[PDB]
């Protein structure tokens, strides 16, 4: 039956292929997609057609001038159709070529391109925190309607049927990611029941933003085969339960290499001064989860230390024992835009005096 | 049990062959279908014999002069059955050689044989968006039964289990209808939850009407095993809620060469002055469509504009700009016969002046 | 778990092979089998042994003297257990060697012997309609416990979960019937919605009535996997439903030559006169069904005609125009015997004068 | 619990009173209404307050100039209530004393006023049939989902489980509109199962709009008890089914006298003439019900006859051998305003010649 | 609720009354009712008003000329509605004076009314049996969906929920009767499981068929009230299980007096004179049930004898033993018209010689 037809080997057949055109919406946090047929493989970003989309309907153009131009920029194997068949993270332009308020690609392309940036070879390591609801209700996934679980304690890390919910979705979309050639450096139970982990593994530049989007549609996808919601609401459920975050992790070529950790406590330095500005661009709802409780720092103030996971930032005993390494930056919540927060994270450390 | 005797493959014990015989019944809209076994693997539709049915059962003939006749005129191969097994679509006559009243294929093909049709070489793009619904209580799949879901915004190509209802039949379809030898050209999640498209890519004269058949056979075909209904009505909700188009996308070699802008314009003049006739061959309920909001123009006046969904007919950023390509005519319901309207728009097109 | 069981390959493990020994049962509508284990494979049905069964379990002899016994006389290969095993139709004898009175194939095979109807070379094509009923309750697959669907109309040869009820069955059986080695010639949805149609397709004298029984034990076996019950009932539900007729398509090497059609009109003749006697044994409760409606002839009237479905008799018009093919009587009930029928048709129509 | 709190006897413990206010919304067809205490018991209409309402929420003013004024005209006891408590029909007004556009109490009570009208003191006697339909699928009570129930024949005045749907809503109405002080004749179910009728029975000049409006009233919140909804849609399900009219008897003071039966043919002949504008005002969707079909005479033609239930208007056996009576309009559909086809009727058929 | 309002007591706010009219529809088996308002208490029949129906939905008269006339004949309280309102039993005319074909007790008054049968004064006691069902699937009460309960044994007058179906129904009915003024002389549950009986007792001439059919339709309102269907059909489910029949016990003047034993056997020697006649008015379906088994006696044979169930006629004991009483004929089927068999027991007896 079904699953026959869903899973049916192209490439006994015809040489075609299907491209999935993955696109951000209009309210910057919606992704949206749609497939079109080609004539052969393609492993070049370049040598795909643009495309365009109704722009009216995903609230980015009006009605009568409602054509929005596609961009590919980034090109990875399909884990649901298989084969030869792709995903094509995109770009979004007007037809006159300027990038449309929504697209913030543009900027941070600008920014990783400017070659004092990409002499510093910046790296980053997103940790993508989110949680499972059941359709309909609203409610996290493996909690009674209308109650709650156990309090937090044996969730973190967990195993169990009645400790972890959805390592089936989580699973899937970890060997989904590295099929498609995502950089997923590995995955972990959170500590709200209900709610899992990510990471985008040490990815540079632009390629973090790229990929970290193209994770987030992936999970989607698969949540909706099993019939879950996703929500990255910073802070899903009121009271004593956890929040989500997506921290950065960060370091440039200069802070892995010898006497690093200098590089490292100046660049933190340089983001305590613009921590308000910061805060402003890292996702909606922070307020919600920045109260200095449940592993996170307040939002009003700025901290740091060595395995503090109360601070605004954390450096790891193992960079601090070798002189050099990383940092995380905690702020950043769950619904964060990869591009904004990566290359501005950029901008106030390497360009910015 | 059951899927491994559907599935069993015939080629390890016989050379035999099956073949679905697919035609249209008296109400010109509905697909009927019965199968043959043949002695072996036949590639080419004349190779094929003739057949007839029951003409008495669907509405095409009377019970004591019963027998209709089928014409094979293209072979697919079947998705269902698999292994060399086909599907044939089929063109119905009198045991007289008449063709039938509801046989619209026959004047179609005079048409794009006549050799000033041919010359020009016409190409159709046809968009067809359709509705799923739930077996019995005829409401949309997803919709809570005697209730709605949330306003038109985010299932427009979404993703999620709460945006997109139906995809595992829409990535089923697609597939079955790439390996049939559909020239399909891609796929959409559409503006009204539980809507979709699929694109029956740039296909040549006669062959275009055939496809796109073949295409709604088979995609019955699976909601059929999905337990889930379809409509090609072409306004299933009353109210804030898009309708279903099929819409037409059309190009004659000298609209696609250098200054085929100007060869555009022109034929979009002389539909212009046949918008009334065209409407009355457009598909039946187009008024409850046709209302100039929900991206349609209305059924009263004629219109046309560059990126403009709101007009009768569109024409691409891209083909503007290149001075040369295609248009869109936006009229047609989703319940049109692909065979009347394209043929109708040639003859509008190049033929009459 | 089970059907890795059911499923397993047994041919990497011995030679030994599992052979269904089919039979008819006292009431002449009952089929019954089971099953033993050869030491080889075998293809030929006078290599088999013949074996017994308890009669006085089927209608068939008393307690005290309870054993009747099988002699073997077609090989098909087993759908359901694959492989090499095999499926065995046989026949029915006392110890002494007599037929026992619910034999019909004995006079069947008598009459195909001698010598002047094997000259002639008679050639059936058996179209079996049968009925789908929800198990407990027996009411027609699809349709709603203690209602109706709507009118016929829409149901023959159509497509689409409103319209098409059990394809799954049908489909399977199709495939079963032909790697079995049965000449199955085709299928359709028939006019009565859960109403189905299968052909036994053009088969000689005896090897007819052996393949129908055989499909019908393949159907009955494939209802019973899906939890369905299957009716051979000429007429199972009253009112505005179509019944469900067995025709049987017959021709004579004399028919199939030049000038065919005068012998045809005179088998006809032939027919005519022994309406009554062929009534008799065309199967019970065809009172209910042959009424006049619903393309049947009265029971007491003879007729015929050429594309007439109203008639007792029906020639093609593609035999017609060719003047020579072969004839549909479309008299038999779905429950008829198939060997009684046949042969009595050979009877009438070459033997007598 | 429950039940306990809805049914207690306020006469125990104060003298005060309820009072629901009832009137007719924006569509012409909605009901509405809202209660207010009020100090002791009133038997009389005019020393009831007026009162107002948010015609803003009723479609019936503007937010800004929001109030609606409701002037009571008849008091019925509340059988819901019970006690003292009272239903109260009203009439809407601007504050300015102006009847607002759907009020058509208004014009009607103009009609009946004028002396030479009040002197014929007409007689009405309407006949509402109406249809029960189950919450969320609407599809008629005892039907079965996505089905039918075999064909109309037993279900007209029938008894027993399967033939006879929503009794229970039927005679509880009976008894609570005699309680009220309706003039309610009899009651019946009708042909198609799920739809039933009660008469309002002869009711003179305006009181007979009154009372039917209020029985309406009282039957939809019956509906609401038993969870189950109401149409007087005129033809609720299309095809061999029968629709909902409300059929219009009618008498003049010289109609019941001696010869009454020639002054019933001249009003006859008035009617004839005002078929077509009749008609427009006969409530909306009536071209779907008057077919000519199904007990009613076809919208195009008028016609009369004696027992003719296939005719315009049907005059009784009874009148006719007495020489005097009542005839019967069949025209009006279920959803008739009866203010508007009562003094209609009235003014066709007295004042204008 | 909802009972609040269907046991309204009107006596405290009006006189008037409700009339239910119950008549005989077009099958001859088929009750109808309608209710109309009375304007106080009525006690004797021929006060009542006459009425008609529309006889084109019963079966009995064509659209054109619709209407059918009731008389009414009796007057019984009805339990339903309680209180003073009542149902009446009726007779059906043309509006001529004519009694239509399918009125059986214009030919049975005449009969009773005859003097010398007047004279002798003919009591009768009729044993009602009928069979309970499930709704929808008609299998009976208390039975398993597609199976059996235990063989019949313990159910016949049995106590406790494994053997006694529907003793609610039969409780009810006995009370609603015998507060209606039914001559009901007591109840039994009946061999087959869900079967149950009731006797109307003695009582005389025409009054015994006008009760007998007062009972039956008190009997499926209630079955109606409960959800649950009855039959009258005389063998409803094939095999070991009892039939239904309508036991007519009979006796007059001169066989209750002293040697009346004697009139009885020249009485039941009459009746095997009129077998053959009386089988075919006493009830359709009868072949089904009078077998010999199951307490019947064939068809074929006509038999009596003292304590005898297996014969055609029985004499109690108690009525041989005094030389006096009255005898029971056991040929009549449970779907027997009461008016039809009374009388012609009465005609064989005492008219014919
Ligand atoms: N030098 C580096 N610069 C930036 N990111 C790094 C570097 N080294 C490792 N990472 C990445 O940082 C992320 C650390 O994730 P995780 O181990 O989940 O953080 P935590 O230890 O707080 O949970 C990983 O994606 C990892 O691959
Ligand atoms: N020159 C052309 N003539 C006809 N069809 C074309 C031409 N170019 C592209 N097409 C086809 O037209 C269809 C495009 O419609 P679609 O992709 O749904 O765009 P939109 O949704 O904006 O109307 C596809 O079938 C595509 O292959
Ligand atoms: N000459 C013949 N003799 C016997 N059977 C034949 C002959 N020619 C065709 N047939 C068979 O008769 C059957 C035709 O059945 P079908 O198409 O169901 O009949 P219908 O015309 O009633 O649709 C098939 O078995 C076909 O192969
Ligand atoms: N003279 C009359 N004038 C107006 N109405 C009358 C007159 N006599 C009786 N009626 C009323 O006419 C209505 C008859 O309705 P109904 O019993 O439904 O008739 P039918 O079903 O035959 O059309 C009742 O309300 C009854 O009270
Ligand atoms: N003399 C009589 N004439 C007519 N009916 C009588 C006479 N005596 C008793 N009956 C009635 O005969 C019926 C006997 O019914 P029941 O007791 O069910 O009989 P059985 O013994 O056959 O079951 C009762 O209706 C009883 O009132
Ligand atoms: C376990 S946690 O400290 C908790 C993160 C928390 N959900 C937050 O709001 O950032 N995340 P990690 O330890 O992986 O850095
Ligand atoms: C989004 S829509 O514009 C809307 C079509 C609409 N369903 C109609 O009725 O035409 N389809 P497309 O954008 O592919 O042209
Ligand atoms: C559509 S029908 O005519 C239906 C015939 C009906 N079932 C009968 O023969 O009883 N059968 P076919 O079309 O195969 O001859
Ligand atoms: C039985 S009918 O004739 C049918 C009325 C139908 N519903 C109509 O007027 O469309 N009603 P009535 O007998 O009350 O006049
Ligand atoms: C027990 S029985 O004899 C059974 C009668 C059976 N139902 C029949 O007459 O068909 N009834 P009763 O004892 O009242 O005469
Ligand atoms: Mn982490
Ligand atoms: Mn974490
Ligand atoms: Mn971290
Ligand atoms: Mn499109
Ligand atoms: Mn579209
Ligand atoms: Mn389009
Ligand atoms: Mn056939
Ligand atoms: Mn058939
Ligand atoms: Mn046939
Ligand atoms: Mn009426
Ligand atoms: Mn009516
Ligand atoms: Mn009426
Ligand atoms: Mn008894
Ligand atoms: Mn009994
Ligand atoms: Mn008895």
């Amino acid at each position: 039956c079904l699953t026959d037809l869903v899973n049916l080997n192209l490439s006994d057949t015809t040489e075609k292929i299907i491209a999935e055109y993955i696109w951000i919406g209009g309210s910057g946090m919606d992704l949206r997609s749609k497939a079109r047929t080609l004539p052969g493989p393609v492993t070049d970003p370049s040598k795909l057609p643009k495309w365009n989309y109704d722009g009216s309907s995903t609230g980015q153009a009006p009605g009568e001038d409602s054509e929005v131009i596609l961009y590919p920029q980034a090109i990875f194997k399909d884990p649901f159709r298989r084969g030869n068949n792709i995903l094509v993270m995109c770009d979004c332009y007007t037809p006159a070529g300027e990038p449309i308020p929504t697209n913030k690609r543009y900027s941070a392309a600008k920014i990783f391109s400017s070659p004092e940036v990409a002499a510093e070879e910046p790296w980053y390591g997103i940790e993508q925190e989110y949680t499972l609801l059941q359709k309909d209700t609203n409610w996290p996934l493996g909690w009674p309607i209308g109650g709650f679980p156990g309090p937090q304690g044996p969730y973190y890390c967990g195993i169990g049927a009645e400790k972890s919910f959805g390592r089936d979705i989580v699973d899937a979309h970890y060997k989904a990611c590295l099929y498609a050639g995502i950089n997923i450096s590995g995955i972990n139970g959170e500590v709200m029941p209900g709610q899992w982990e990510f990471q985008v593994g040490p990815s540079v530049g632009i390629s973090s933003g790229d990929q970290v989007w193209v994770a987030r549609y992936i999970l989607e996808r698969i949540t909706e085969i099993a019939g879950v919601v996703v929500t990255f609401d910073p802070k899903p459920i009121p009271g004593d339960w956890n929040g989500a975050g997506a921290h950065t992790n960060y370091s440039t070529e200069s802070m892995r290499k010898e006497g690093g950790y200098e590089v490292i406590k100046a660049a933190i330095e340089k983001l305590k001064l613009r921590h308000k500005e910061h805060i402003a661009a890292y996702g909606e709802g922070n307020e919600r989860r920045l109260t200095g409780r449940h592993e996170t720092a307040d939002i009003n103030t700025f901290s740091w230390g060595v395995a503090n996971r109360g601070a605004s930032v954390r450096v790891g005993r193992e960079t601090e024992q070798n002189g050099k390494g990383y940092f995380e930056d905690r702020r950043p919540a769950s619904n964060m835009d990869p591009y904004v927060v990566t290359s501005m994270i950029a901008e106030t450390t390497i360009v910015w005096k």
